[PDB]
């Protein structure tokens, strides 16, 4: 329950910044500080008015990465919101805000779970990478894109991708998304987790452009998130026990992988 609590926290502090398409509001930076302490290796790929970054802790393959964005989409007019969009606020078990199922919770959970990962088994196997970008949501030339071209320029692998976008349709865990828009370990290490964690097992449906160009790598990608009834709607919120329970689903799923 201390990491439920470390998730949460993190979730809000994303949430209070107003990180609408491109900006980032500092947002990678409060991530990248947290990693840079536990050993990441923390590379900045800015382009134009995009902020991105490629965080890495190991050095061997399989490279695991979890990919999301700290960018988020306008919040309509202030007058239809309970709580203010930003103020991430908590209120019968639900955490407020613009951001909070798509996707700042599930980011601070993707988070919380490397760094419980990396605290318990440093000298592990493989490399776990976590990979951001600020603008998923609007047009997106600049973005995870780049990210991909960089590291394609320089032959540097990515094996397997999680991509932390909220894919729950009815209840937490019931759907996982794989494969490709026209028609491995990771996907068996993700169901397991689910299984293991919340005794349920998840649909495999066949998808964020973002996602696919990770794809276009040769990795093994992987959606998984909260409940997303509430993405880009005004009251957007998520549950702070399914929170708790993304940072157990993805800590188990790097221990089943790696
Ligand atoms: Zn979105
Ligand atoms: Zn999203």
């Amino acid at each position: 329950n201390a990491m439920k609590e470390k998730v949460v926290s993190l979730a809000q502090d994303l949430i209070r910044r107003p990180s609408i398409s491109p900006n980032d509001e500092g947002c990678q930076q409060i991530i990248a500080e947290r990693l840079e302490k536990l050993g990441f290796q923390i590379e900045w790929m800015p382009f134009n008015d995009t902020l991105n970054l490629w965080a890495k802790h190991g050095t061997s393959e399989p490279v695991i990465a979890f990919a999301g964005h700290t960018d988020v989409v306008p919040t309509g007019d202030e007058n239809q919101w309970s709580s203010p969009p930003f103020s991430a606020e908590i209120i019968d078990g639900m955490l407020y805000g613009r951001g909070a199922a798509d996707m700042k919770g599930s980011l601070a959970a993707m988070i919380v779970a490397a760094e419980e990962y990396v605290k318990a088994n440093p000298n592990h196997k493989g490399t776990i990478a976590l990979l951001i970008t600020s603008d998923e949501e609007a047009t997106a030339k600049d973005g995870t894109i780049h990210v991909v071209e960089t590291l394609m320029a320089r032959d540097e692998k990515i094996t397997y991708c999680m991509v932390g976008e909220p894919s729950s349709a009815k209840n937490l865990g019931d759907v996982v998304k794989n494969g490709r828009r026209g028609g491995g370990k990771l996907l068996d290490s993700i169901t397991s987790a689910i299984e293991e964690t919340i005794g349920i097992t998840p649909k495999a449906e066949t998808g964020t452009s973002d996602g696919r160009f990770i794809a276009l790598m040769g990795a093994e990608v992987v959606e998984f998130g909260p409940l997303n009834s509430t993405i880009h709607k005004v009251n957007e919120c998520v549950s702070v026990e399914d929170l708790g329970k993304c940072g157990e689903i993805y800590h188990k799923m790097l221990v089943n992988l790696l």
